[PDB]
């Protein structure tokens, strides 16, 4: 249709008009003190809430080309930053600083490419000194410690994550249940999680768990592709005559299967499910088998042995106590076959392993010996009541996601402090033109606002309490919940490194873009 | 959609614009002196009524930040507090009191985290002073006194429901019927009780009385979950064949059967309803046995016994004389069954009584005991006429929930001059900073508004009238009836400590949420 | 429906002003340090892309008269250049650039008519010299050089190209098809691609590939044209009972049949390609008889031979492996038959080719025999992942395009210079009146604008580095991407020559037509 098109820093005033809106929108909510938003339901009662993910994802500007700038910040910053909540604030307003500050640069008449040139050296030079000071934590006394902290300092939950991973391994993959019970349990069985996720995202089960779940259900597996193929329907002439739910997994479902399938979600809710295959090639054809004797089916391929979806039978498929399906993810637990069958797949990969010295290919066959000779711990979380359960299992979930990133990377003082101590690296740094200078020190400006942002939220004076922390050691920082500085580490404020250095590098990237934007094109109203 | 946004104050102000109007319309309800309301009717006669509940209910506002004040005022004080009529309204009216001058300090440069701190501390010594000021009931004599003074000087009603308080306890179950007579009378019969309340918002049998209602039904008992699980037939096709009614009461129900049985209603009117489990786990099957006993049903889990809801027989299910379901409560009377099965369920549960030890499975089990052993009370009102006995009905059942609730906290003075003797109790507090003396201050400042307003109804100059009240003893207060200062104990001006301290509390937090609010998102019109 | 009319300049002025448009949208991205522009999705999230053929194709105005000349611009220069991304810009800010200078001088009273004689006499100039100081490439090495170069100095990218080009040679096809593996791999495959495209635009068999895709196919072939008729659906028996695809070749499709083919395609999908003969009158028999014979089906010409749409068999038909049809072009790969009639074919066709004496049937003979003696390349790309696999896939078929662009015509200096180059031929040029020397004038100042633009993009001072090429010598160029004074050839800096000379021959032509129009009619809104 027709355009309306902006050229330069005409636009780019538009984008930081566009983007400052929503940094104020999720800065407030940064921070054990952060403040709160109340969301407009036209339906029901307003939402109140202080999550950033929820406001950040929220807004819509009217103008179009403050939208379009806002939802460059959202979409990078939720999708390529989705763990923690902080990680996302932080980004954002990170973003916002440096588009800003870039921008008054440029408007003074520097080159904008240099200045991108020396914002990326200085980021570098960050990642490295925050790399170099991020200490590790590998022991199950520090797991114990780390979980507790995740959990506002409660015992137990961080004692029953510690036993989780003491059980399965870091590698190990954990999930949560309702315990039905007066205490928290832990349990292992089979499972068999892999990293792909939903193929059809209007295909929820679970509308509130953002979430796809079944249970006892028979699974199809098949090489070849089953995009735009019929006779399915064989399969769904046992799924609606046997109660048990079924799942697809094939390397691709487009055009009319796809359709198919989920307009029959949408108005008749069958219960099946398709996803992605999990490997690739030689390694696809291998995982397929693993898992097609792990459920006792059979991979459905028509080279090799003769058996296709046009005729289907209660024993030729797998059978699964349950499978569990979501963005990015999915994982089968306690499935079925021959223990036999089993062992003897488990002695054909330790073999393969054996004569195997690639390190690809040994760390594959070591990925696929783990997927089913380990199982999944399910944390049975029991309680009083319902809503009681709910509420201990999103914390526990919680828990278990920070403390699973800060084992996987490290940990570094938490409470917007960590980049204060990054400071120091940037001097090391030197310039080739004054551009890169200028985005130097700009970089170095917008260190301190997590920290000042945090100050403001608690409502004590920024200026102050970020100089008396550079000015402080390098090892006590601010504490907003007590408002005063203490002994982070040992009090159990910190913050996974992961996400910090996920935060920076999107801030810069989104940053980076929105100063460097020369054109927008924008459709007329 | 696109969104309009607005920060601190700027936001507040519409807020606070927003919240005055609903407190000013639901302040000249407050008292027995309050004045009416004209609502309007787009259809018939309007009706003029002086409820406050009903008022605050009623109205919405304009402008997208004046109406979610409104609304987000009114959500909290009508869904908290719903026992009372005059507890919302001066829950309200505490809140407009308590947001309008900490939005007045803030302006000035407090700082609204300070002020809040100060706030709930003034209110935790406010309720801490009530909580030991507060005289109990716990003999027949006083419940009767209390009853009388809650039935407005009428003496056969607190007579009955004395009498049906100590016949029954002090925590029990207890309702109202028709008596088709000139005279109310009692009866007791096998009952049965749990707090969950229907499931369908919308599923309403009786329209006047905002209930649910049937009679001599059959019922159906699953501890497993029937959500979106179809095959509900087998029960319809006996609901229509045998002209009684049926209900169902499983873990819960949602999706396809869920959105069957709601188009049914609306449509086709079944007589049927659905209703989640009250207990939980191990509880929640016990419970189920034991209302299956009371009914001479089964429950129709799948482990242990063999029995799916696809077969169906009339001596499968339950039979109960009748059932009632309303918000967060429904129950069932004149179950049937084996006595002996019913005697034989009461031996069990007492043996487990003696044989366990833990103080939670003691008041289980003894929860469990009374839910059986102990009947229902119906107090059949009668009359001569339809509306004479409608009358009754609202009196008698307003009356013993006021009732209800003293027992179940106790009696202080009522008019308003309950807070006001927390007034000197203030002191006690010593303030942090100057922001916590303020917010202090601001609750001494609103705890004199109910006795302002309902003056204010009466008519008469309410600061004198304060004025005199604190200067004189802590027994006696002002009547607005007789229009002078009387001693309110023995002239049975009094209210439930429960509400007081519900309304206290809810207003605070509001007041609070309301105060701090920082930014705020509405969609453009 | 009405018309509005303008005249000379007062139309003139409006297309200039409306290319302008477009002009600065996509001079931006030209050169290496080309910036990013926004694009605006309506549903998702806005676009971020560098890429002027995206660009160009995205604007649209809104005013009759601007929307038209940028319409026309884009159309003529995508279009009629598509091969390469700088092509079309190039094209396109030329144009830009001699349009404006032609109609300043037409404004001070310049002859039209013969400043296009003096446009095309300097066009004509320059394409001459540039043809002149073409360096060629024709052996494997320089193929390897200039194939490493397009791929970005990747090694193993050249080395396979120039193996494939090695086995095939420069006359011979070559794709690219997806490997299942870690490592690009070669092989030679029998296929037959002609020059002709899909017959239905809407025919996009994969919505993201910009193509038809299909596979395991079978063939109809009918020398008659088969436009409006029916009884096709014969086929359609077997291309349903088979699930395997159909493919035709008539002389053309129109009316009744290709309407209900493309309703049929747009709801139900069916599996049925069809697409026009290559050859032409004897030489499309030929083909036709001759990929018959490739497929050992046969061409349904009811002359001779009795055999018609109406009646079908599946072993009437030939059998190929897989069938690909896109814009301007189609081809199939592994026929069927028999191997001693493809022999045989082969043998009468050089038999042919010896007894033949006319040149242009001699070529013919020629190629018609390499298309079926010799093989097709497919290029089996590798990788880990499917994206990695495909952006594999996207940068081999980049960088076999320009290496078949460069080896079929040459090369020529990068960076913009070739043209900059060429600027002392113009002094040979004698024009007959002032107005061909104001041409003259204005193609010599033209002819520095794309360096300028890419030294722009760069940030440095466009002017000034033009000023030194001029200056320096014949050899050295300035690179973007080390901003610095180098030598291309052996720097990896190049262009094919055939881009240049497209696109400026597009540009002169396109900027000749807005010169000389004068009357331009649009609909009244």
């Amino acid at each position: 249709s027709a355009k309306d098109v902006k050229f330069g820093a005409d636009a780019r005033a538009l984008m930081l008009q566009g983007v400052d809106l929503l940094a104020d929108a999720v800065a407030v909510t940064m921070g054990p003190k952060g403040r709160t938003v109340i969301i407009e339901q036209s339906w029901g009662s307003p939402k109140v809430t202080k999550d950033g993910v929820t406001v950040a994802k929220s807004i819509d500007l009217k103008d179009k080309y403050k939208n379009i700038g806002a939802k460059l910040v959202q979409d990078v910053a939720n999708n390529t930053n989705e763990e923690a909540g902080d990680g996302t604030t932080t980004a954002t307003v990170l973003a916002r600083s440096i588009a800003k500050e870039g921008f008054e640069k440029i408007s003074k008449g520097a080159n904008p490419v240099e200045i991108r040139r020396g914002v990326m050296l200085a980021v570098d030079a960050v990642i490295a000194e925050l790399k170099k000071q991020s200490k590790p934590v590998t022991t199950p006394e520090e797991i114990a410690q780390v979980a507790t902290i995740s959990a506002n300092g409660d015992k137990e939950i961080g004692n029953i994550i510690s036993d989780a991973m003491k059980k399965v391994g870091r590698k190990g993959v954990i999930t949560v249940k309702d315990g039905k019970t007066l205490n928290d349990e832990l349990e292992i069985i089979e499972g068999m999680k892999f990293d792909r996720g939903y193929i059809s995202p209007y295909f929820i089960n679970t509308s509130k768990g953002q979430k796809c779940e079944f249970q006892d259900a028979y699974v199809l597996l098949s090489e070849k592709k089953i995009s735009s193929i019929q006779s399915i329907v064989p399969a769904l002439e046992i799924a609606n005559a046997h109660r048990k739910p079924l799942v697809i997994i094939a390397e691709d479902v487009d055009g009319e299967a796809l359709s198919t399938l989920v307009l029959n979600r949408l108005k008749v809710g069958l219960q099946v499910v398709a996803v992605k295959a999990p490997g690739f090639g030689d390694n696809r054809k291998n995982q397929l088998k693993d898992m097609a004797i792990a459920t006792g089916g059979a991979v459905f391929g028509e080279e090799g042995l003769t058996l296709n979806l046009e005729d289907v039978q209660p024993h030729d498929l797998g059978k699964v106590g349950e499978v569990i399906v979501t963005k990015d993810d999915a994982m089968l637990l306690k499935g079925k076959g021959d223990k036999a069958q089993i062992e003897k797949r488990i002695q054909e990969i330790i073999e393969q392993l054996d004569v195997t010295t690639s390190e690809y290919e040994k760390e594959k066959l070591n990925e696929r010996l783990a997927k089913l000779s380990d199982g999944v711990a399910v944390l049975k979380v029991g309680g009083t009541s319902d809503v009681e359960v709910n509420e201990k299992k999103d914390r526990v979930t919680d828990a278990l996601n920070a403390t699973r990133a800060a084992v996987e990377e490290g940990i570094v003082l938490g409470g917007g402090c960590a980049l204060l101590r990054c400071i120091p690296a940037l001097d090391s740094l030197t310039p080739a033109n004054e551009d890169q200078k200028i985005g130097i020190e700009i970089i170095k400006r917008t260190l301190k606002i997590p920290a000042m942002t945090i100050a403001k939220n608690a409502g004590v004076e920024g200026s102050l309490i970020v100089e008396k922390i550079m000015q402080s050691s390098s090892e006590v920082g601010y504490d907003a919940m007590a408002g005063d500085f203490v002994n982070m580490v040992e009090k159990g404020i910190i913050d996974p490194t992961k996400v910090v250095r996920t935060a920076l590098l999107d801030a810069a990237g989104v940053a980076s873009l929105l100063t460097t934007a020369e054109v927008v094109v924008t459709e007329i109203p």
